[PDB]
């Protein structure tokens, strides 16, 4: 049904890269990125190298106005299309691809001064069910929040703090899903803030002493809209959900703290190949990591899924910033199978109601 | 499907009537009730009056072991069948009838020392529900807690504490229901017990200066379960809803601050003669009063519903005790017709299943 959109986004230097002119190697024009050469006397691998992707976010210069993307923009080019996709009763998902550093959180959840695409997404969405719901439809909103570690999923809703880690488990009905995990309604901005909240310091409690570890972390915030359709002269009703999966991931840069990164990595090598007819009969290793078994739905599955990889605009980073360049290449050849999620049970109606006519008439002889 | 299941509890003597050594003419005798005269000496009107219901709650004195019912006793014969009704997927009401100071409240609510209906049923529900969660079957619950005063109904949920009254509306698909009520998820005895009680501090601050007009007013509390059955090896999954309505009314004895009382007086009067086969024709004014509008299902509709009238002992009584009484048993002939709310397509499949069958069997000819 539709291919993964895939955007960059380039930070500002930060501050010790300012204190030491470090150069710039990240070029954005329109939807390319120019990864420039470091070493400036090479005949190749010191030539520049040009991607194309659905959105380039320069986000280094707040003063350059004709080209600077902030918050808003990054919500206005890839929020609003999730917002909908979701309003649509499509399964949705965002996530943050790159180095540490590179912006994943700071484009994901922000700051308080700059808050991020998920606070956007949460405002946005009780406007629109606000404005939206009368007697034709009502609009129920849950939220998850959790965290995997070294393969360990913890519930960052989670009411105790003893940071216990959830089984994840296969449903035949449900999917992949994690046995225990608070799924909370919330009903206004605020609800869903506090949630935000609570979760975002027990990422941070987790990160106090074991700070160059929580760079190896992944977040996964997720809200289930159920629209109720009243069709009123029928006097019946009928659900769609849409799941929205915000991810930001573990950094990518170089015992099995790593397991589910690099699974990512092989998924999405796999899937690329196969959207251009290589290894078609080679199964997908989702099964092998956490990560990719609880979002395999948004990597060549039933999601309409958008990548933003976000990078370091420095020379020091070249390697890195190639590198994850090159997955988000890859990660825009990614099939994706979306459906609008409603019951069955109408299309099966239907279809019996037709064969009934069907039969009906070749009675007729 | 059902009658209507009819107890009668009759309280302690309070403290003036202890103080006056106030005679008591209420016997309860296995499930009848006596009505002794007052007057004793008339030829009727000072004869005894004998009544039969379903159950009986004699409450006047802990010290008789072989004959009290205590707030346990009550829950065990009146509680844990509508806590099974809802589990069962059926609407399930218990209201509370009889004069101011007769003991709706005490037994729907109870105080810190007495829990009643309402805290007992709610821990048996989170009892129930965590036991028996597991892999083919999730639950969830939600609840709503109003009040209606003078035809207008509040919000005793209600965040801000503005006291405004809400629009009763009628709905094709939902029935009468109250536009703007809160309709909030609980996941644990102690959410629902923070909402029960913040609704009854909204009710004791509805009273403080207004005490008089507080025996004037209804309270409804409402717990919807909502039941998902997973069809595991089919891969499907199905919803079945028990709503539970407990309801303390305003107190019955002797400008539309009464209405809804009244308006109920006829509706139970008008569906008995219907049970006993008179008036058929005459259509039950559900439709005048803001309750009975509400409420119209949990009497002679979808649900299994359970009176308690509560009747004082006390001779001074003796008339509001009588005609509580009357009513009572007028409300034993009233027929409900409940049946387990689930998904109607399922119904509908099987019979197209069934028609196409049939169809093809006539085919082979
Ligand atoms: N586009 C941006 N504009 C301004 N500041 C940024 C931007 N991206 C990142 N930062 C700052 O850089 C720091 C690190 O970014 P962060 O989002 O934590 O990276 P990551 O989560 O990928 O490790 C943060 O303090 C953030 O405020
Ligand atoms: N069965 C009972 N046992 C003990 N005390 C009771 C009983 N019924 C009522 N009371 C007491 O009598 C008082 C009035 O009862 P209440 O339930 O408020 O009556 P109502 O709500 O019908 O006006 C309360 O303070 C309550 O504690
Ligand atoms: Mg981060
Ligand atoms: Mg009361």
């Amino acid at each position: 049904d539709s291919k993964v959109k895939v955007a960059v986004r380039v930070r500002p230097m930060n501050r010790r890269e300012i204190d030491l002119h470090t150069k710039c190697v990240v070029d954005v024009e329109a939807n390319k990125v120019i990864l420039n050469p470091i070493n400036t006397n090479l005949d190749a691998r010191g030539q520049p190298k040009i991607f194309a992707y659905d959105h380039c976010f320069w986000s280094m210069d707040e003063s350059v106005r004709e080209k600077y993307a902030g918050q808003d923009d990054v919500f206005k080019c890839l929020g609003e299309n999730i917002l909908q996709n979701a309003f649509d009763g499509y399964n949705a998902c965002i996530f943050a691809y790159g180095q540490t550093g590179s912006g994943k959180s700071y484009t994901m959840m922000g700051t308080a001064d700059q808050p991020g695409l998920i606070p956007r997404l949460c405002s946005g969405l009780f406007e629109r069910t606000q404005k939206e719901e009368n007697e034709e439809q009502s609009f129920k909103v849950e939220v998850s929040y959790m965290e995997i570690y070294n393969e360990k999923v913890r519930d960052l809703l989670d009411p105790k703090g003893s940071r216990q880690t959830l089984k994840v488990r296969e449903h035949s009905v449900l999917g992949p899903y994690v046995d225990g995990l608070s799924k909370l309604a919330v009903y206004s901005y605020k609800d869903i803030e506090s949630l935000m909240s609570e979760g975002n310091k027990s990422r941070t409690v987790a990160a106090t002493n074991m700070n160059e570890e929580s760079s190896r972390s992944h977040a996964v915030f997720k809200i289930t809209l159920t629209h109720t359709l009243y069709d009123v002269k029928s006097g019946t009703s009928g659900e769609k959900v849409g799941k929205l999966s915000l991810v930001d991931l573990a950094g990518s840069e170089r015992s099995n703290i790593n397991k589910s990164l690099t699974t990512l990595g092989l998924v999405i090598s796999a899937l690329a190949d196969q959207g251009a007819g290589k290894n078609k009969n080679k199964f997908v290793p989702y099964r092998d990591s956490v990560l990719t078994w609880l979002l395999k739905d948004s990597l060549g599955g039933n999601s309409k899924t958008a990548m933003v990889a976000t990078v370091s605009p420095a020379a020091d980073n070249y390697d890195e910033t190639l590198s994850t360049l090159r997955y988000a290449d890859r990660a825009k050849h990614i099939i994706n199978h979306a459906v609008v999620n409603e019951d069955p049970n109408a299309r099966i109606i239907r279809d019996l109601r037709e064969e009934v006519e069907k039969l009906r008439e070749q009675l007729t002889k």
